[PDB]
């Protein structure tokens, strides 16, 4: 089997991407944030504290003839930005772009933090990291991909995120028309539950490539590119007037600037992030200070190849017995 679904930016800055997902019988379609940096499929629901729902579409398990309470199971998750959610668990039928999993754990939110409430466009998350990170207790649950894998034509999914435009998540096949040149594969460590890999270095603009190992995670659920302070400083030093602002919480730059590209290595291959991908616009409405899309990972404890990096590539998440990651230009 295979599946294919379009993923769409939630706003003009590509702050996140949403993908429609069918849950239950009859189908209830919710727009979920596909997140290769976590492993829970959770949704706003009829159980979510009413004051914490503001415009989201909810899953109502009592209206699904295939929903079953997973007795005794609860979940609770916190993300890298300090947001969180928790609740109980149902199993139900879940379909993505024509690919159907029966008995998928659908984690129903009883509580969500303010960042989720305030984002009317995201109805929940669909985790695509390794199932070892799933938070359901006392019986850990499998991700949608893990459940689908054995049925797929090939045990893979691909992320093809657009810059200020829709893109695609495919399950079970590699669309050879969706990228240019060849796909370069690179080793993955699953030890921390992430799609963790080692980039071979970087360049800033038309500058020379610096060969240096950068361990990090491929994380579609993180907006920006978080890299070591040395790398980030080298980037922003090429932008007149750019500075790190403690009050704003990262590097900012004059909105009048033309940003240089940023290249990262995948083995001997190179992915080029155009400068415009690194512009996240005014820090506040009407400001001439703009927020940078490349930020320091210092104090995160891990480097993160988030959407800024991933959207410059066609990315293969290969879930074979020994997982790997593939990157192609597009």
């Amino acid at each position: 089997s295979t599946g294919s679904a379009t993923t769409t930016p939630i706003d003009s800055l590509d702050d996140a991407y949403i993908t429609p997902v069918q849950i239950g019988t009859p189908a209830q379609t919710l727009n979920l944030d596909f997140d290769t940096g976590s492993s829970d499929l959770w949704v706003f629901s009829s159980e979510t504290t009413a004051s914490e729902v503001d415009g989201q579409t909810i899953y109502t398990p009592s209206k699904s003839t295939t929903a079953k309470l997973l007795s005794g199971a609860t979940w609770s998750i916190s993300y890298g930005d300090g947001s969180s959610s928790s609740g109980d668990v149902y199993t139900d039928t879940v379909s993505v772009g024509g690919l159907t999993v029966t008995g998928q754990a659908v984690e129903s939110a009883k509580k969500v933090s303010s960042s989720f409430t305030e984002d009317s466009t995201i109805d929940g998350l669909l985790g695509l990291a390794f199932s070892t990170l799933n938070t359901v207790s006392p019986t850990q649950q499998k991700t949608f991909f893990d459940n689908a894998k054995a049925s797929l034509d090939s045990p893979v999914f691909t992320a093809d995120l657009g810059y200020h435009a829709p893109g695609t998540y495919n399950f079970g096949f590699i669309d050879t028309t969706a990228y240019t040149g060849s796909i370069t594969y690179t080793a993955v460590s699953t030890k921390q539950g992430f799609w963790e890999w080692t980039s071979t270095g970087y360049a800033v603009g038309s500058g020379t490539f610096k060969s240096t190992s950068i361990d990090g995670i491929a994380d579609t659920g993180t907006t920006l590119l978080y890299l070591p302070a040395t790398v980030v400083s080298a980037y922003w030093a090429q932008v007149s007037g750019a500075k790190s602002s403690s009050s704003v919480g990262g590097y900012v730059f004059p909105c009048s600037a033309t940003l240089p590209s940023f290249t990262f290595g995948v083995g001997s291959a190179r992915i080029v992030i155009p400068g415009d991908y690194i512009d996240f616009g005014p820090i506040s409405t009407g400001s001439s200070s703009c927020f940078g899309g490349i930020q320091s990972s210092a104090g995160i404890g891990i480097n993160i190849f988030g959407d800024v990096a991933l959207k410059a590539a066609f990315v293969v998440f290969n879930g074979a017995t020994t997982p790997t990651l593939g990157f192609a230009s597009k």
